[PDB]
């Protein structure tokens, strides 16, 4: 048997309604729900001022930070992000977003980068689904 | 040295000219195809009734769960769960779907849900990617 | 601790533009990046002989392979394949192509096919997400 933790960031509280947890530490493997830039997206839009896919990525990726770190993990720990873009023609603002984020390291993980129809809020132009293990770093990678 | 094993769920016949697997166990992992309504969502469309979102989504958990129980696994099993959905409006749909299907249970799976530009048959209104490990459960959430 | 080492296969290089690696072998899980039959496609677009869904999964399939051959695997090492299309109609013609390039097992993969508004090449008809370990062979579960 392998021991499940459920990982709570203070920033991200899994609310009543939801139907899903945002983080589970599975044993050594951070599983966690695709994350995305509401509701600061929301917020930002209604005061005329929307993100764009850059700062929707990074503020995506820091939320991803913030689970890690509230599992008691890195960036480094990170092997796969599986990106869901509205528009493809976003695809090199999310690269960017990368170099920054991974700046670190020499290593980056794996990626998969498609342009879905629609995401859970009409503000959003990316959501990642994120895939860590806490017992590898890439930032020494072979 | 890993053990894979073909898993067959009684209910969901593996057809001969399939190019995939509903089900492998991979060590302690239960590697599972994508699960859909179909062909109930044809019969009943046929009928002139056809199931909305919330049906099939349950029918699409009820197969997750028949692949789980065809391996000795149960639904705590279950960590992640990947929607695929036509219609982005149908996600609290298939919450209320989630949420009667973990009726048990304290902790839900982590998820990422998507709206994509079509699934395998036009009936289609859900698709779900589920993920499962045998040596966990969620009912034991720390 | 789980060692991780960055898989370079030589047809596929990562290009230091890139911010992903094209496969990376954590422990023996061989994680790889999203597989395209670019670019190829390109070339084949300009030709005026544009690849169809089934050529291009082929393709995509052959990089796979090479990949999983650059850190010492065989395609029997694969045990997931989600498929990305931007025409669900294209679905028999990924089921082909699966079957010519398993022509030497019984037992393929686990897969989730559906499509997708856009890949990251006009000239793209699919994409291929493979998941595998070094130390399992599908063939195996032959029945």
């Amino acid at each position: 048997m392998t021991a499940v933790r459920r990982i709570r960031a203070a920033a991200l509280p899994d609310l009543p309604d939801a139907s899903w947890s945002n983080a589970l530490l599975v044993g050594e493997e951070l599983v966690m729900s695709g994350m995305t830039a509401h509701p600061a997206t929301r917020q930002a839009a209604e005061r005329g001022a929307a993100l764009d896919a850059h700062a929707q990525a990074l503020v995506v990726l820091g939320k991803v930070k913030a689970l890690l770190e509230a599992a008691g993990g890195h960036v480094g720990n990170l092997y796969k992000l599986n990106v869901y873009v509205t528009r493809i023609a976003d695809k090199d603002a999310i690269g960017r977003a990368r170099q920054e984020f991974f700046a670190g390291q020499g290593t980056f993980p794996a990626s998969t980068l498609v342009e879905v129809s629609g995401l859970v809020f009409p503000e959003l132009l990316v959501e990642i689904d994120a895939w860590a293990r806490l017992d590898i770093d890439l930032a020494n990678c072979d």
